[PDB]
């Protein structure tokens, strides 16, 4: 909407208190004008028509129960463009600064989030499995990078193509959570997964196998379940990942790690240089080592250090 740009202040779906960009006009919107052509959160008021009502409050105060996950998915997108532009040079999720657009409050109980082609849709959970997943900034990042992959690789959302485009979003997720600094670590959705349990999460990156999923390729899913096992397969590209970042030794084959920094570099220009719709692990594999060699050199630890990981995890 057309209006003058302004600060309102909230609390998120953990109980912090944060500030996040508004726009006035008659009402205060969740509307952020300072980034990009907008970050634009929505009200699906409990139903699944989307993208529902522009966030509006009377107040620019979001202390309310109901506004707490309106407060994160904002905030959280913020973050999140913030990563990809001041890291990566990329404005927005197609890389021309579309505007981002998120739905909160998406039908009942629903213990999911997603990307729908061409926004991001966050349930509250039934408050067993799920609290109101935009509380977790991995979650949001991992949506939003949905978004960023559609634009670019395109990676096809089955079988390894889209383990690998479920991996990326959980890679990316995790990179955004390190960026913003707060308790990061390498699981994915733990501070909004299972609010009666503490310590665990719905995947891990570090230890795919702690939470069921496959840590080598020997142990790949090959069936139709999840699409061909995109949510899970992916433990075994997370696994590379966090090889080629953290280092270690996965079944006898040591990774000497290189940090986050360059993982990011090294995965973000696989994914806008070389990736297609229909690359599979091998593809991923080859993908990585160039665009290491690109940036570091044919001879530099950092494409030793890729190869490593791969081999870990069975990938040739
Ligand atoms: C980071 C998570 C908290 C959320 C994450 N959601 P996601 O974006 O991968 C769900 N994907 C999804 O709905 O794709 C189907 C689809 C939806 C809309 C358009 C095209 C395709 C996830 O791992 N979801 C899991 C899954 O769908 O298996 C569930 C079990 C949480
Ligand atoms: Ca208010
Ligand atoms: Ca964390
Ligand atoms: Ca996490
Ligand atoms: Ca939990
Ligand atoms: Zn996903």
């Amino acid at each position: 909407i057309t209006g003058t740009s302004t600060v309102g202040v909230g609390r998120g779906v953990l109980g912090d208190q944060k500030n996040i960009n508004t726009t006035y006009s008659t009402y205060y919107y969740l509307q952020d004008n300072t980034r990009g052509n907008g970050i634009f959160t929505y009200d699906a008021k409990y139903r699944t028509t989307l993208p529902g009502s522009l966030w509006a409050d009377a107040d620019n105060q979001f202390f309310a129960s109901y506004d707490a996950p309106a407060v994160d998915a904002h905030y959280y997108a913020g973050v999140t463009y913030d990563y990809y532009k001041n890291v990566h040079n990329r404005l927005s999720y197609d890389g021309n600064n579309a505007a981002i657009r998120s739905s909160v409050h998406y039908s009942q109980g629903y213990n999911n989030a997603f990307w729908n082609g061409s926004q991001m849709v966050y349930g509250d959970g039934d408050g067993q499995t799920f609290i109101p997943l935009s509380g977790g900034i991995d979650v949001v990042a991992h949506e939003l990078t949905h978004a960023v992959t559609d634009y670019t690789a395109g990676l096809i959302y089955q079988n390894e193509s889209g383990a690998i485009n479920e991996a990326i979003s959980d890679i990316f997720g995790t990179l955004v959570e390190f960026y913003a600094n707060k308790n990061p670590d390498w699981e994915i959705g733990e501070d909004v997964y299972t609010p009666g349990i503490s310590g665990d999460s719905l995947r891990s990156m570090s230890d795919p196998a702690k939470y069921g999923d496959p840590d080598h390729y020997s142990k790949r899913y090959t069936g139709t379940q999840d699409n061909g096992g995109v949510h899970i397969n992916s433990g075994i590209i997370n696994k590379a990942a966090y090889l080629i970042s953290q280092g270690g030794t996965h079944y006898g084959v040591s990774v000497v790690g290189i940090g986050r920094d360059k993982l990011g570099k090294i995965f973000y220009r696989a994914l806008t240089q070389y990736l297609t719709p229909t690359s599979n692990f091998s593809q991923l594999r080859a993908a990585a080592v160039q665009s290491a060699t690109d940036l570091y050199g044919s001879t530099s630890q950092e494409v030793a250090s890729v190869k490593q990981a791969f081999d870990a995890v069975g990938v040739k």
